[PDB]
Formats: structure tokens, sequence, C-alpha cells
């Protein structure tokens, strides 16, 4: 409707305060002794989380320029998440640290634009530091460290994890799924695994639960799907011939074909079981190729240079043998060379680099794991449902950390890393006085991350800070058992990209809003 | 509805505040020490922005009379950005200078219409003034500063911008895009390139993504698309004897046809892909000629005197290779004369001198780097993504500043030429008195840009002034480094072309502004 | 619905005051130093212009009563603009005075009806007398004057009417459009010319732009679009046969025939280009025989005792040479007899006097110099869109007054010509008093737009009228000049038409306006 408009400190202020909101609300659960946060959602039942992130989402203010203030500070969290998906709380903190100090310092009459050069100018000599204290994470005990920290510490969370990496690979894929009892279980899947189920209900080759297992079969892969377009005898007759089961990979498979299909099945003329292609045209044809190839076989083209009936028994693939259920199909080894088996896997690279990334890399990647390597699901267990979610989404955390700690390597935890980087740095100046408070500024505020666990502890948080930062390399203090040691030897461990992008997307942003002189906003 | 109507000073006042309100706004962001202002979106994240325009559009007044006054003085601010792309804050503070002072006048008890002339007659007399200093920027370094300078003194902007220009050329096109890291890359393209992809990903000729090399290729153009239009074999044949690959251009491709071609390609009996048009009709076939000449071939009309079969090889055109990708379609060099390459350059210049100008010429202009000269794409790095608009918004009025300083020359920055041509027309008349304290309003407004870069820097204004005045040509005070020498030896330069055009914006409205006896707005 | 009932002086001075705040609005815009009035709209950017037409259609007021006395002063301003585009503001001046007069005798207790008579009568006489005082305007030099009066002083506007108006002749076509620069253009089409580009971008004869030039062209005029109706060989071949350019017009060409067309051109069969006619059938069908008639040429009646194919060659029309372009068709010289051409110019007098006048006369005269004269459009220049439309505006006015001027006219401005004839009707006398205390008022009111002018210049309206009146014929103030001199001699002229109209509609609605007894309206 109508504009309201506010300059210099009563802008500032106000938007101060509005990040101090959002900060509170996410400092409380930094720490092995944070405290959850409850989220209402109209949804249904009202979430319970220690994640910083999903906190932040939420936060919303009435006053517009408090609210404004808030909503700024909402996305260094927001893009902390999309960087690691760990850190997120740290990274606020970050925030709060560089926003209030700064804001101070302009209000002392300093030039903002300077004061976020000196800032700018900390960051970078501070993400090189880190780069130095970065060791590499390679050692199963290393990864369930790191996995066991981001999950609150929670020994079983970081042991589960670092088996499900060992076992996979580094190019296998690990998701997390709700689990039916209260135990934790790993799933580990060995072979080319689909989930698509058979059109054919009636024909179970043994277990029950409708599974389908062909011994010695031969596979076939189309691009159309078949109603009275039965025509491709010569081709079924070749399999009776030979008298080894089949399996069809194509579009759709309908009735008039399948009908004709049980009965020579149980009469005992041919064993033949069919299920559907992966989802979407594009989608399934990509992912026909590579099933053809495993297999040794070849995939008719329908568009291209191939007939329904023109194929012959050779073109088909050969696997040792299948299982089929109602919704999904497996094939435990299908018989191709390895030469393919790398060849397809090598084109993949140019895939694997993508500008895209997201949504580009993810399905790409399971391709890959499922080619050569393997794919393993994570089940969570928990008494209710609410107790569900926070469990479930601890441990994706700890997911994302291991990921990013293999990759760029860890540092210290406790916050130690900040503060010792901090030290390094007290001889760093700017161009001018102004930019040397600024760098000043943001050295300080590296200090509040370790200051607020131990807040969160009823603890001095100056008295720890004072102390840790008496100390050297990876001496640091442990909250969860109250005393100072080796960080690293305790098995508190930092990834080091969680860490540098904590930093980062925080001073980014900080240093941005701390330049503001005026705020446009509508009226209440 | 019901109307509110106001007389005289009380009209006036009302204008002035919400003028005012406008000018305060934009003004913080003017210089090397402007302040950054945060603009509210309800589409998504807040706005941060240092560039006057963006101010001057997202504010509005709740005061219907002041709402008016802001709305009118609006227009300078953003017609300065339609005639340059910078020096929109500039010329606001001058419609702020030229009001205020005009209004002080008005109350005087003298003519507003003979202010207005007053003011118009001195600024005519200050364009022909900044003309005459104006000076022509031909050389690297030159454009390098005026770059580094648009870009609140980035020296990286400069020199990369610089870079550009130098290696495209003169008619070359420019652009900017987002980065995928966080540091500023510069990507260059030698000869024709476009934005489609190729129809058939099956053949690819050597590099993985795609990519497809055809050596020594032919290329054929058409204006109509293939589906059961197989016909064409006797040319496709004609390329067979030959033994090269070919190139095709065209609205469509169906996979009848790329299904027989593919296995072609397999097979060795010829190497082909093909790849589809620019896009529109109007927009694709207009762009075909070009291509065809380019490689000597004949475009195919379908719509006129040519037909599907109907082409003898020869038609075909020829170029060295080809590079082609999933998104992408390029060639290395193909063989035709100068004389007809700067032939369809010479039609061109009916094209380039166009009365619509805008989009135009923009689209215009890409077609004609590409036929002789060269494409330039930059990329921004940064941090975040609000970092991220901030950054590119500034290297596009660097870029936009280059182009008009080197069409219309450079003048001395820092308000310097402003107040250094009042001072020339310090005995400039009109023909009454009214008239004269016009003049005179406007050459003391000329000042006031200068001052508002010393008032943003902490400094007094009118001190930096005096001493300014007092030196002679191109002598001034650069805020930057607090210290009086040359403008120009030192590297700061204004392109005449923002100079003039926002001097002249800005008293246009201005003359009109303070001319105005009654206000009619609706009531609260 | 309920309404709210006032008699009497009640109801009088609400709709007194009602016309106090329109014409107060009016007023200040009158004169070489009137005052600008800016106008909110919701369109887009606020309006700022002299003209008091435009003035009075935006006010309305919350008052029912006073609304409705400023609603009906709308209608003077309003139908003055009407009958001469000009003089708008003075005869809103001169509503005011009337009214005011008129109010304060029916205070007296006189009877209004006979007021109303006096006025009336006045008027009569007032009118006559103007007519006596009113000389022909036939040079450039006064025609000028007029021009320039109209346009606030602006030397320019009327330099260049002048031009426009000499160049084209009596009954040419002049009209005015926004320039692309910030110099006023001329433009002057010379022979016959249509806004119709050509179908067929494919045949341009030499200039760049689309431009065709056929020499010694025949010309085609046709009732119908042709697709398969190719059809008229014979015709076309006896071209051919003569080896001149042929010239098509008709409702449409479709590709059919074009495609055939290009080619026949292309190798020199024959130079053939063809474009669209005027418009809507009506539209097209009329201004075709003109065409034809001045070519010496024959309209092929496809609805009459035409067809197609039926016309020889000699039915085509035939001129020295044509140009063509994208959007507009030009023929150099048709030869056709001058008996033909008058003729054609004949028929159209009756068409020249029509009762429609309004649309049917401007499209009319457009046909009419096209056929023998020449059509002129000015284009005007400001940096500004608002700046466009005022500038604009005004030179319409001017436009619109040396119209005036030409057919009835002039005689000597600054209200001296009403002034000057109220000395003479000091002994016109009534059936009764109240008739003569009408008469009295209204010869009162003539003295107000004299002294407005006088009163925005700030000086003492009074003292500049009494000497005027102490003066004889044209002697008058020149309030740009601010002294006194012959008014004719200084170039200051009112054309009579408008002094004419502005009394007869100020006084028509203020004699009833005055006589109301009772106002109705509805409650608040
Ligand atoms: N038991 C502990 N003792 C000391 N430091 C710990 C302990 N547990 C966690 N931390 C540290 O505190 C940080 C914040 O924990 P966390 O809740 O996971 O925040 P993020 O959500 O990681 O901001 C960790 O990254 C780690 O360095
Ligand atoms: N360091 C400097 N010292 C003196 N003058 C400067 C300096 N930097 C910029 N200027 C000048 O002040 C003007 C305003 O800067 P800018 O923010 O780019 O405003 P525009 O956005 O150009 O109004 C420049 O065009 C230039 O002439
Ligand atoms: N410079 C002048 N000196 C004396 N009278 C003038 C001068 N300019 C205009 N006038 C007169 O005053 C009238 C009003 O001017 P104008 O603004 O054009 O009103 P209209 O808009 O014509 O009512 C003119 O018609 C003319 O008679
Ligand atoms: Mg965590
Ligand atoms: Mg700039
Ligand atoms: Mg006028």
């Amino acid at each position: 409707a109508a504009k309201d408009v506010k300059f210099g400190n009563d802008a500032r202020v106000k938007m101060l305060r509005g990040v101090n909101v959002l900060a509170d609300a996410v400092k409380v659960t930094l720490g092995p002794k944070g405290r959850n946060v409850v989220l209402d959602k109209s949804f249904g039942a009202p979430t319970i989380t220690k994640d910083g992130v999903s906190v932040a989402r939420e936060i919303e203010l009435e006053d517009k320029f408090e609210n404004m203030g808030a909503q700024m500070v909402k996305e260094v969290a927001s893009k902390a998440n999309d960087a690691a998906g760990d850190g997120t709380t740290t990274a606020t903190v970050l925030a709060q640290a560089i926003i209030t100090e700064g804001l101070k310092a302009v209000a002392a009459g300093m030039n903002p634009m300077d004061l976020k050069r000196g800032i700018d100018k900390a960051v970078t000599a501070a993400v090189e530091e880190l780069k130095a204290l970065s060791v590499p994470c390679s050692d199963s005990k290393a990864i369930a460290q790191v996995g066991t920290i981001s999950a609150n510490s929670d020994e079983t969370v970081g042991k589960l994890i670092a088996e499900a990496m060992d076992k996979v690979g580094k190019e296998g894929v690990i998701t997390v799924e709700d689990g039916t009892g209260l135990q934790d279980e790993l799933d580990v899947v060995e072979g080319m695994q689909f989930d698509r189920g058979y059109l054919s209900p009636y024909f179970i080759n043994k277990p029950e639960t409708g599974a389908v297992e062909l011994e010695s079969p031969f596979i076939l892969l189309a691009d159309k799907k078949i109603s009275n377009i039965r025509e491709m005898l010569p081709v079924l007759e070749a399999v009776a011939k030979a008298g080894k089961p089949l399996l069809i990979i194509a579009e759709d498979v309908e009735g008039e074909a399948l009908a004709t299909l049980v009965v020579n099945t149980m009469r005992g003329i041919v064993k033949v079981a069919a299920v559907k292609a992966p989802g979407f045209g594009d989608r399934r044809k990509a992912m026909l190729q590579d099933i053809a190839t495993l297999t040794g076989g070849t995939v008719i083209s329908e568009e291209i240079g191939m007939e329904l009936e023109k194929a012959t028994l050779e073109d088909l693939g050969q696997a040792k043998r299948v299982v089929i259920n109602k919704d999904t199909t497996t094939i435990i080894d299908g018989v191709g060379e390895e030469a393919a088996i790398q060849g397809r896997v090598a084109q993949i690279r140019q895939q694997i680099e993508e500008a895209t990334s997201d949504y580009d890399r993810e399905k790409l990647q399971e391709r890959v794991a499922k080619l050569a390597g393997g794919v393993a699901v994570i089940k969570v267990g928990a008494a209710t449902e609410v107790e569900m979610k926070e469990k479930k989404a601890r441990v994706e955390d700890a997911l994302h950390a291991t990921r990013a700690a293999v990759e760029e390597g860890v540092v210290a935890g406790g916050g130690v890393a900040l503060i010792r980087v901090a030290s390094k740095l007290a001889d760093l100046r700017g161009q001018n006085e102004d930019q040397n408070v600024g760098i000043k500024v943001a050295l300080r505020a590296m200090e509040a991350p370790l200051r607020q666990i131990v807040l969160n502890c009823g603890e001095e948080p100056s008295v720890v800070a004072n102390t840790v930062k008496g100390g050297d390399g990876n001496y640091g203090y442990n909250a969860a058992t109250e005393e100072y040691g080796n960080m690293i030897d305790m098995g508190i461990l930092d990834p080091t990209k969680v860490t540098r992008s904590a930093l980062q997307y925080a001073a980014s942003v900080a240093g941005l809003m701390i330049t503001t002189e005026c705020m446009v906003t509508d009226l209440p």
C-alpha cells in the first residue's frame, strides 16, 4: 500500500533487533548441550528440531523493518545448508557477532564501506589459514568421528555412516529412510536394481511376495509398448528353442501379450516375465543403453534403424539370474566385458562435472553406483513420528558432513579453528584505519561460535575462551566432558568445508548489511 | 474520486519535501565512499544496491502531494539511465540543487517561466562547453580507467572490460552473466556461433559432451522441418560421393530422417549431424542468408523458387570444421569471399541506423559481431547471490560507460567539469533580470555533485569546493586519496555523454518543476 | 435515491464558490507570464500544462452543490476548445466575470431572466463589433504572429507553422508528431503517398531500406486479394511485352502470386512489386479511383462489369517512377489530365461542405491535399516525455489558431478588442431597466481578460485598464515588454474566431447559470 522510510541509526537499530530475534532462536540449538526449538505447522503435528536452518526459515516479524533485517540474515543460514548441509547454526552466530560489532563501529563514525573492506580482507586471509590447518580425512575412524559429532555426539550414527561409505565406496549412493523398528538399520544393495514391478503378477518363478527368479535368462529392451503388436514370435520362439527364461524392459506391456505369455510359461513352453522401463521417455531411454551393454545385449531402437520383429536372439543380453517383485526389478549379474562397463562409466565423467549440479549429479551418480558400485539405504528407528524426523534430520546432516570432510578435509571442532586462526591474523592490516577496525571486528566475531557453545552449557564463555586462546594448536575445551584437551584426539572434528563456508556466507551478507544507510518498507 | 488542490507555496513545499525524500536516498550512493541502499521485495530476498536509478524507482510517498514531487524527479534519474546507463545518481543531485534554489527564487517574487528560460539558456551554453573540454578516448588505458571509476574504483573491472573491447573490436558485442566461481572470468568467441544444439545425440564425431567435429563439411540451410520429408537423397548421395561430412540447418529434423542418418554415419557411408535453426521464423530465416553467404552456400527457399530435392551439392556451403554440443553449434571458418562478407555488413548499416534503437540494435549488433568481429561474455564471481547482483550491476554500468566514452569522448571526474564550466559561464546573461537569476541558479547547482561526494566523505563540502574553484583546468580533489591534483592524470574519468545527459535531463524536468503554481491529487 | 435541495442565495453561493475554484485554477495559465498547472494521473506520470481546457476537465469538487457550479462552467471552456482549439482560458475568465456580477445583480433584487436578455443582447452587438474590427490574415508574417502568440510567444513555432501553410497551400494538411530529437523538424510530402509497405521484401529496386524505384511503371488497381487467383497472365505478359515495371494495389497478395513474381523479377523478365490498399473496404475502395484517374488508369471492378483477366494493358495507369519501403508507398508523378485531376477535386466540394464536419472533413482533406496539394508533418523536439506533450500541445493550439485566423481574420490581442468594443456599446439599451443592467454587466466582464493578464504580471489590473481605455484604436499594454503601444504593430494578434467564440460560449452558459433559483443533488 503506502511505504515507510527510515534513515541511519533508527533503520539500523530496527534491522539489528530483527536480526537478534532470528539469531537468538537459532543460537539455543548450537552445541552438544544445545536445546530444541518447536515450530508450529498448520499441516499437522508441530515439529521439534535442533537444526538452525529449519528454524531460520520459519521466523517472520510483524515489524517490517525488523523483519527485513531477519530476512537478510536468514539467507546466510540457508546458503550454508545449500553448500554443505551442516554448520548453519554456527554460520548464523558469526553473522550475529559481525553485525553487532560492525554496527557499533558505524556508530563510532567510521565509514561502513571501509569496514566491509576490512572484514572481507580478513575473511580471505582466514580462509587460507583454514586450508593450511585442514588435514585429509580418509580412514574409517575419522569419518565416524565427524558423523558422530554432526549428529549431536551420537556414536551409533557415525559408526553406521562410516560402514556405509566403506561398503559402497567413494562414488556410492547413500540415502536415509524411516525405519519400521526402533533399531537403526543399514541396507546395502548389490548389482543392478530399479524400482519397477512386474506387469504379470501371475508369473512367479518360486518365492512368494511375487519374487521371480529366472535362471540364465535373456534380456530384451524396447522403445514401445505392446498391445496387439504381439508380433515378435520369431524372437520369442528363438528363445523357446534355447529353453531359457526371458526378461523384458519396455514402455509398457498389455494383456493381449501377457495372456498368451502366462499360458506359455505355465505350460512350460517358455519361462518369461516382463517389467516396465524406469519412468519418463527421456529418463527411461537414457538408462536403457547401460542395461543392454552391461548384459552384452542390444537395445531395440524402434525410433531408429530397428523393428519389433527385426532382432535376433543374439541381440538379447545374458545374466546369471534376476529377482522380480511387485514394486522392484533386480539383476544378479549381466555378463558383459569390463571395457564396455568402464566405457559407459568413462562417458559419464562429462556428466559428473556439470554446470547444473543440483538434480543433475544426484540422479546421474545413482546410475553410476548401480553400473559398477553399490547403493546404501539407512533406516532410522524411533518410538514416535516426531522423534523420527529429528533423529533422521541429524543423520542426514552427518551424511552430508562426511561427504564434505572426505573431499575437503577436517579441522578441530568446538570453534577452536576460527579462534586459533584469529590469533594468526592479529597482525593483518588494511589500506586505512577504518579497514583495520573492520579486520579486527571480524577476528573478534570468530570467537563467538566457541563461546555460544560454552554459554549454552551454563558456563562463563569468556573464561573458557581465555584459557583456549592461551593454549596452542588443537588444544580446546570439550563441552560434553567439561574439560580441556586436544580436540582431534577427543574425536571432535569439523569438516573444513562447513567451517570455511559458514564464515564466508556469514561475512558476505554481514558486510553488506552493516553498510545500510536507509531502509524502505510497507506501512503496518 | 474526490480531489484535493493546493495553491502556490503550500503546493511547492509539499512537492519539495517529496523531491527531498527521493533525492536524499539517492545522494548517499554517490562517490567512491558512497553508501548502499536496501530495497525490500515481496518477490524474494531484499536487494542491496549503490545504483541510484534502482533506488528512485522504488520510492513512493504516503502524502499525495509529496509523492507527486518525487514521481516527477524520478523520471530524470530514469531518463539518464536510458540515455547511457550511468550517472543517474549525479543527475538526481543536480535536480535537487536546481529545484531547491529555483523554488527559493520563486519565493523571492520572480516569474518562474523566466527562471526556467535562464536555466535552459545556461544549460545550452554549458553543454557546448562540455563538448570543448571533451577529448577522444581511444587507448586501452583510458577505457580501463572509465570502467574502473564507473565500477566504484574497481581496477579489475576496468582491466577486464578494456581487454574485451580490444579483443572483440569496435562493433563487437559484450555481455555479462553470473559466474560459477568466486573469480571474474572473460570468455571470447571466435568465428560464427549460435545457441542451438544437435537433434541427433547419437552422432558424436570425437570429443565427449556431444562434441561434433566435421572436417571439410558441406553446409545445408532450409526453411522447412523434415518428418517423412526424407526425400533429398540425391543431394545426400552427392555428398556421399564426395566423401565429406554434412551440416544441416532447418526448422526441425524428425526421427525418421535422423534414424537412417544415424546408421549411415555409423557405417561410414556419410558423417552427418543436424542442428535446429535460431528460433522465430522472421528471426532464423533472416540469419540464414548470412550463414550461407559466409560459407559460400545457397539457402533453400522452400517458400520461393526452390524445392527440397532441387539443389546441387555445389549449392551447399563449405567450412574448415564445426563444433557441436547439446546446447551450442559453432563453425570454425566458412570459406567465402570478403566482398560477400562486407556486402552483408554494408547492408547492415541501414539496420544499424534504426529509429527503434532499443532491442532492434541489440540483436542486430550481435549478428554483426559474429559476421566479422568477435563476441565476449563476462562472468561475475561472488560469495553470495546478493553480493552477485551488486557486483554484476556495477560491471554493466562500467560496460555502458565505456561504450559512451568511446563514442562521445571523456571529461574530468569528481564533478570538476561542471564546476569548471560554471566559472566560464559567469558572464552569461539573459533577456531580463529574472532570467539572469535563473542562469545563476543553474551555475550554482553545478557545484552540488562535487560537494555531495565530499559530504559523503565526512569532509566540509564548501571548503573543498573553494579550493577546487581556485585551481585551473583539470585540477580537483580526489575523494579516495583525500588529496588535490590533476583529475585526468589520476585516472578519474567521466564519459562526456553521461555528464552532458545528467545535466540536461535534470534541468529539463527541474525547469518545469519550479514553475508549478497549483497541484491536483486524490484525497487521502 | 434521496436528494439534498437548496434555494435562492444559499444555492447560488455554493454554485459561485464551485465556479471560483474551477476558474481560479484556469486563470493562472492566462497570458505570456501565465503559470503552469500540474494534473495527477493514475495512467502514468503527472501532466504539466498551461492549457485551460485541460485543467477544467480535471476539476471536480467534494461539495455537491459547488461541484455542480464547476461542472457547468467546465462546458464553456470545453466548447470553445471544440470551436477553435484556442482561447479556452480566456473564455473561462469571461464566465467568471459575468457570473459574479450577474449574481450580484440578482442579489440587488432584479429579475434574472431580464439580466439574461440584457447580457445576450450585448453579446449579439459585441459579436458584430468584433467582425468590423476583424481584418483578413493573408500574409505569412501575420500567420506567423498568431502562431507565435498562441504558443506562449514562441517565435520558432509561428515561423515553422507559417512555412508549412505556405508550402502546402490553403487546402493542405498539417499534423504534429513527437520528434526523434531535441529540435523541431518540418516534413513535407510531395505528390501522391500512402502508408502501405510491400508484400514482397524480395524485390527491392536499388536504395537500401526496402526502397523500390520503378522507372516508367504501369499501375494496377483491384477489388480482391490474390491467392490461386494468379490468373491474369495476359495482363502480366502485356506488360512484359512492353518491358516496363508494374505497380499493384489490391486487398491482398499471397505467396503463390508473389513467389512466381519474385523469380520473374530476379531474371529480369519483368520488374514488378505489389503493395496493399489503404485500409477498410469502403476506405480503400473510395480512394482507388483517384489513384487510377491521376495516373490515367482504369480501376478493375470485380464487383461490377469487370474480371481479373478482363483488362487491357492500356487500362493500366502510368507514372514517372514510384518509391516503396517497408511501411510506405510513393508515386513521383502519375500522368493524367488536369481536367480529370480538377474533376476529382470538383466532386470533392460536396464532400467539403458536410454536416458531419468532424472526422469526415479531416480524412477528406487529406485525400484532397494528396490529389493536387501537399501534406506537412511537424515534429516536436524535447528531452523528456512530459516536456514533449506541453511543447506539442501548444504547437497544436497555434496550428488551430492559424487555421481560424485565415478563415475569419484577426483582432488586436491583450484583451484590447473586448474592452475597446465595450466602449462602443456603452449607449446600448434594452426593453427594461433590468435588461439595461444585464447589458452593463456584460460590458463590465469584457474588461476582465485584459486585467487577468496584467494581474498575472503582478501589476495593478485597474491602473493598466484605465490607461488602455483612455487610448484609441489598437492602443494597448504589452505584458511581455511592460509598455504601451499599438498591439497590431507589436505582433500580438488574436484570431477573430477564438475571440468571438470565447465571448459567446462564456455568456451563453453564464446567462442561464445566473438565473438558477433552486439546485438538487445527492446527500454527502
Ligand atoms: N561434545 C562437543 N564438544 C565440543 N564441541 C562440540 C561438541 N559437539 C559439537 N561440538 C561443536 O560445536 C559445533 C556446533 O554443533 P552443531 O549443532 O552440529 O551445529 P551446526 O548445526 O553444526 O552449527 C560443531 O560443529 C562442533 O565443532
Ligand atoms: N575516487 C574518486 N575521487 C573523485 N571523484 C570520484 C571518485 N570516484 C568517483 N568519482 C566521481 O563521482 C561520480 C559519482 O560516482 P558514481 O557512484 O559512479 O555515481 P553515478 O552512479 O556515476 O552518479 C563519478 O562519475 C566520478 O566523476
Ligand atoms: N506577450 C503578450 N502581451 C500582451 N498580450 C498577450 C501576450 N501574449 C498573449 N497575450 C494575450 O493574452 C491571451 C491569453 O493567452 P493564452 O495563454 O494563449 O490563452 P488562451 O490559452 O489563449 O486563453 C491571448 O489570446 C492574447 O490576446
Ligand atoms: Mg550439525
Ligand atoms: Mg556509476
Ligand atoms: Mg493560446
